[PDB]
């Protein structure tokens, strides 16, 4: 497993094995690709980030991933695949977040994008994310570059 510190200096433990940290993760993160572009969402408080959020009680992590993509980008998922899992060792709470990769079929218009501004398309990620004020802190640590490198090696992208 990979171990590093996030943007707010909290310890993060990253793994690509099947749910090693928790049997039932309460958070999900979805890396979205629409054609040859990256599908992101603009959080009203955080900024540009890949879709994700909290898992509902009656809902499972896979169903929560599809729901969060639809809510934050208005996108229809063609295929959803589990990539890995990460644990965030916070100051007051420890969270377990599942990473999913989603190939996007289409973007449908919605009346409301909930707690986000809606879908944002990127041909390629800017340089460098860590010091970009328009981006969310969740995109600023090592979770994103390591996950993207694992997507290339698996043959899921390009
Ligand atoms: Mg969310
Ligand atoms: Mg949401």
């Amino acid at each position: 497993m990979y171990e590093f510190k996030d943007y707010y200096q909290n310890t993060v433990q990253l793994s690509f094995d099947d749910q090693p940290f928790s049997d039932s993760p309460k958070h999900v993160w979805v890396i979205c690709r629409f054609g040859g572009k990256w599908l992101l969402t603009e959080h009203e408080d955080r900024g540009y980030e890949f879709p994700g959020g909290k898992v509902e009680p009656m809902e499972c992590a896979e169903e929560a991933a599809l729901r969060e993509v639809k809510e934050e980008t208005g996108a229809r998922v063609k295929s959803l695949k589990y990539l890995g899992q990460y644990k965030v060792l916070g100051k007051e709470k420890v969270i377990v977040k599942n990473i999913y990769f989603a190939d996007i079929e289409k973007l449908e218009k919605q009346a409301d994008y909930f707690e986000t501004k809606g879908p944002v398309l990127f041909h390629e990620l800017p340089e460098n994310l860590s010091r970009n004020k328009k981006f969310s802190f969740i995109m600023k640590d090592s979770v994103l570059p390591i996950s993207l490198k694992k997507l290339k090696e698996s043959g899921w992208i390009e």
